[PDB]
């Protein structure tokens, strides 16, 4: 049976850092191979044409069935899968690399839904052209997608292969696609990055533009598939009345509390509450928080992470569909304000095997 | 006789843009005499010696006894009045006006006291040296108050000459002491106003010795006069752990929506309760709303204003200790987003005379 968004529950995990690459997930990675650069982008720059063989054997080691497992055991029941648009098309102006993504992306999806039946969020975490000036929407300074037909277009093939990987998996009904992350446009100072203030309305009007084309597309060939609508830091209030109640529809919310206000590990549960009861929507459309994390931007302690994250999940889970936490598998070790550094904050299988979910 | 903020409930008006000056207030006054200045300190600089005489008559004419009977008339039982810091002292390097403010400001309290039994709370709006690089804070660009204990003096003299009003006043118990006003020193770049970036842990730290320092001298004169702490745009959870729960002291909360967020008309009571869910502090100490206003950053309606005046009045009061509107008197043309000006959104007599509280 395929999922209906407004009766599904579940926590899940992202799997980050594994089809498309960042400097703090892992910091012995990108200390070896970035030559310092800020995004994938130059990371495959940098590495020349030893980009691919670095990069394929990071896709066959970092998740592996095992961690699926491991999931398992802690109760996760979906996996968020973020890709670059590159795993998809090959464009020759691209610098990401165009590999065999796909191929453990499947072997992953397909352990996971065929042992657990986990469902599976494919999202395409970055789109031609850069959709917010983040090594995550293409490259850093890119910000070409807006407005551009020709990566509207290219965006469209890239959206057509992952409903065709969708379709022809043997389990169409295991699989919700999500069509753009994080687009933005007004964050040249990245004060605004996390809230309504990222994306102006002329930026919307096209990623309005590119989403409506999405579900058409998706409705023309198989409408059971739900798209899933990551609307940049807007209130979900703010995108329901573009379009009907009967879309095939779940907003996609972000919440994080590692920068730009007074959050604590002591005070989280409250500003996790404040973004639950205040970002969730009217109730026209299902919303699920498919990024979270529990680092605070002050007076990070150790001993409060189980109860962040329990108090956490049971949040998302009253307010909204459920979860997944950012991410499953981090070694970076960028020190935080306070106790520790990212990976101790940052790591669901950390918390998996120090017993949080027993 | 003394009032405890913690059960005192009141719909309240300030009484802006009549013992300071703003350019958005009223237009035509503006216009006149400002010479095109930021700020009224500039204001004052542009017309010399005829600053005195130009702001005597406003003092005088703006607001009377026949303001106080009309508000009266509308339900309102508390008065916000903020003032310059040269009402109180007349330093010899600050180019504000030092004139007859606190007879025309004892007038009007002592009308309000006799006739309503109103409770009247006295702002110190301004401090010397500038407490946020505003007009309303001495003058546009001052952000010397912080960390310098010449205007720290001064500010005390200022505080000591507000308690000798109140204790002279021949009704102590009709009045609140509030000694500053959006204090902030992180927003040479406005984005951040209205938020908790707008002040830093540092700046905080100063507000904190000076809140200190003025609870302190209340409490040595008179324990049972309250001082009402706006605490800048931070939550007031943030202050919380800062008093023990017997200080006498009340939070003053300021809630706008006319820029920086994607309110409405239509939606302005979500962003309404959204501020009465998040912001009103643990319940340690009271809260009182004293300024707020019905303009929303687009899509401004005529036809919604009773709907969002009354739906604000009823959140502050059930969340808080009730509200003070921005503000009596308000002759500002500027263009709104949507339809009409400001004087339409932000005039408090406009609502009374158009029946919204019949
Ligand atoms: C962080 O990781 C990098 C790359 O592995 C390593 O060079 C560095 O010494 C680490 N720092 C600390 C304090 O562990
Ligand atoms: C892609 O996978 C195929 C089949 O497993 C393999 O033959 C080939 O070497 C892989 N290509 C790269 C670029 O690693
Ligand atoms: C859109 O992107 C294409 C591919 O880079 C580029 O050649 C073109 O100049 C851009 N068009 C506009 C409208 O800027
Ligand atoms: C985009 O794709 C459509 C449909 O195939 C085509 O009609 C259109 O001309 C293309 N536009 C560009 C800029 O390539
Ligand atoms: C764009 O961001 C700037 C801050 O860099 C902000 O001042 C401005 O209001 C934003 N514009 C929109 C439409 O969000
Ligand atoms: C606003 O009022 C000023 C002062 O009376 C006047 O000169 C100006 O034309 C008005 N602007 C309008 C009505 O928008
Ligand atoms: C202040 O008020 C007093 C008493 O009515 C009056 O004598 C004086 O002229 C006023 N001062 C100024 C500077 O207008
Ligand atoms: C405080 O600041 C003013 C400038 O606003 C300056 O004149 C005064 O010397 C400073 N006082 C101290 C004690 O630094
Ligand atoms: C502030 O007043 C205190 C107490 O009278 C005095 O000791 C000090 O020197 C004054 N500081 C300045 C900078 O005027
Ligand atoms: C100060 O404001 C800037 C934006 O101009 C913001 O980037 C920064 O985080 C703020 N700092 C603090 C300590 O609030």
């Amino acid at each position: 049976s395929y999922i209906d968004w407004r009766t599904f529950k579940g926590n899940g995990v992202n799997l980050g850092g594994w089809l498309e690459q960042e400097s703090t997930i892992d910091s012995l990675f990108w200390d070896k191979y970035s030559g310092g650069a800020s995004d994938e982008w130059g990371l495959c720059e940098h590495l020349g044409s030893q980009c691919g063989p670095v990069l394929e054997h990071r896709y066959a080691t970092l998740i592996t069935k095992a961690d699926i497992d491991k999931l398992a055991s802690g109760g996760i029941t979906v996996l968020r899968i973020p890709t670059t648009y590159a795993a998809w098309i090959d464009l020759p102006s691209s610098q990401l690399y165009s590999g065999n993504q796909t191929a453990y992306l499947k072997e992953i999806a397909d352990y996971a839904i065929k042992t657990y039946n986990m469902h599976i969020i494919i999202d395409t975490h970055s789109l031609p052209g850069g959709v917010n000036g983040l090594t995550i929407g293409e490259a850093t300074g890119h910000w070409y997608w807006f407005y551009n037909e020709t990566h509207f277009n290219y965006s469209m093939q890239v959206i057509d292969q992952v409903i065709n990987f969708i379709q022809t998996s043997g389990s169409p009904q295991s699989y919700t696609l999500e069509p753009i992350n994080e687009p933005a446009d007004n964050n040249t100072n990245m004060v605004v990055f996390g809230t309504p203030l990222a994306l102006t309305d002329h930026g919307a009007a096209w990623v309005l533009k590119y989403i409506r084309a999405v579900v058409q597309r998706v409705e023309s060939v198989n409408p059971n598939i739900p798209v899933m609508f990551q609307g940049s830091f807007k209130y979900p209030q703010y995108w329901e009345g573009d379009f009907p109640a009967s879309t095939n529809l779940v907003f996609d919310t972000h919440h994080y509390y590692y920068e730009h206000m007074d959050s604590s590990s002591e005070n989280l549960p409250e500003y996790i509450l404040a973004d639950a009861r205040e970002k969730s929507g009217t109730g026209k459309f299902p919303v699920f928080v498919g990024e979270w994390a529990i680092q605070a931007t002050y007076n990070n302690t150790l001993a409060l992470r189980k109860r962040n994250v329990l108090a956490g999940l049971e949040t998302w889970s009253s307010f909204s569909q459920g979860s997944s936490y950012w991410t499953a598998k981090f070694t970076g070790n960028t020190s935080v304000a306070g106790q520790g550094e990212q990976k101790d904050y940052w790591c669901y299988e950390t918390f998996i095997d120090e017993g949080y979910f027993n």
